[PDB]
């Protein structure tokens, strides 16, 4: 069947592991608990089709640089996460959205950009100048709550969407 | 706030109603009650922005025609909605599109293709074919189930999406 390979990355803290649990395993995880790497498989149907998600949830620490142009290399398509409440993760974007082109030798890779923790009241990042950014990369806006379970599977669907499309 | 003119077009008997009053009355409707024109209006949140929907049900039949072309040229984005059970339905959707193109004067205008009724055990419609089509199209395919609500939002607020990459 045909195989998906969804990398999630973004800035330290963001909820890049949340997200994924949430889609995985339907429940919302509140431990601290850093990812070095890890691996997800799962057959779904998405509109029909029958695929197998092999999702790598990543670290965005500076360490794992290196271990990063390796897994962005054979990703097909990328979450770009940020948190709502967090300017540092939003400005952060570039930076992996940059690294992620050069690797792929690409102006236009499959991609969504994610801002998470939407359902926290104390947002710093306006949903209007995220939309300018993504419209400024030609790719998806999409706000996400692992806590709400809100937009989770409308973010990974869509990313499957734009690999289908590609 | 931003207003958003979407059209929900497709075959007599697909579903048009039904996807529409999933999502502004989250009720689903089995009763037989053909459409002449139905208007509805909704503030929502979609991925942090405050917006209005507003929707525009249609009839698919041939008397409509003329009407046709009046809400095709002020709609911004349309659902094509055929259904998996009725393969006259999924051929009928090429006229559609060509009547949108013909009065929009585009060869590219917002649209979704969607595959409804995706509840129902006997298909005729592979989703497969319906996939190439749409990528034929250069748009995205998303099969619904108004009985289920299952992709209903994701319809709709993908082709919002759509229009916001325009
Ligand atoms: N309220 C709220 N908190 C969230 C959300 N998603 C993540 N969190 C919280 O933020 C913290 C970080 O989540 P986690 O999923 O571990 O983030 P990460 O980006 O994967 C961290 P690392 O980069 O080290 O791998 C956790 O306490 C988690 O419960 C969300 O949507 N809402
Ligand atoms: N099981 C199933 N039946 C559905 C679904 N959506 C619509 N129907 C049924 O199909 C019939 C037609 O639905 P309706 O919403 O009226 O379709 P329409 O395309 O708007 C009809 P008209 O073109 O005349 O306006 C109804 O009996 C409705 O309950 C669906 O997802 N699943
Ligand atoms: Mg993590
Ligand atoms: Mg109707």
């Amino acid at each position: 069947m045909t195989e998906y390979k969804l990398v999630v990355v973004g800035a330290p803290g963001v909820g890049k592991s949340a997200l994924t649990i949430q889609l995985i395993q339907n429940h919302f995880v509140d431990e601290y608990d850093p990812t070095i790497e890890d691996s997800y498989r799962k057959q779904v149907v998405i509109d029909g089709e029958t695929c197998l998600l092999d999702i790598l949830d990543t670290a965005g620490q500076e360490e794992y640089s290196a271990m990063r142009d390796q897994y962005m290399r054979t990703g097909e398509g990328f979450l770009c996460v940020f948190a709502i409440n967090n300017t540092k993760s939003f400005e952060d974007i570039h930076q992996y959205r940059e690294q992620i082109k050069r690797v792929k030798d690409s102006d236009d890779v499959p991609m969504v950009l994610v801002g998470n923790k939407c359902d926290l009241a104390g947002r710093t990042v306006e949903s209007r100048q995220a939309q300018d950014l993504a419209r400024s990369y030609g790719i998806p806006y999409i706000e996400t709550s692992a806590k709400t379970r809100q937009g989770v599977e409308d973010a990974f669907y869509t990313l499957v969407r734009e690999i289908r499309q590609h």
